[PDB]
RNA sequence: UGCGUG
RNA sequence: UGCGUG
């Protein structure tokens, strides 16, 4: 909810194909916690993965 | 190491395939922790997985 | 190395 | 659904 809104400002901010990595440090929980999220944003067709645990507004 | 023992005892015991969730019972703790030692375990030769997610003495 | 797993 | 991941 408040993570998906900040996954989505992160994504959209830098426009690009951004790491898992990167994601953690601006959202400050876990590879897990946002991968549990990025998965389901996935599943909405609100997030893309356009490589491996690399992700993007799609 | 006691784990390392307990996981051998069972796979011993048992004799066949052996699910990771009969390990959980028998060795009472998670899954994840029970993988560690299982793919080191068979990293050193001393169990098999014939199946996936199964594990005998090999 | 992908890991989200319930 | 394999998940052991560092």
């Amino acid at each position: 909810d408040n993570l998906e809104q900040k996954i989505l400002q992160v994504l959209s901010d830098d426009g690009g194909p951004v790491k898992i990595g990167q994601l953690v440090k601006k959202c400050q929980v876990p590879k897990k916690t946002l991968n549990q999220v990025l998965y389901r944003l996935k599943k909405e067709d609100r997030v893309s993965s356009p490589e491996p645990a690399t992700w993007s507004i799609g």
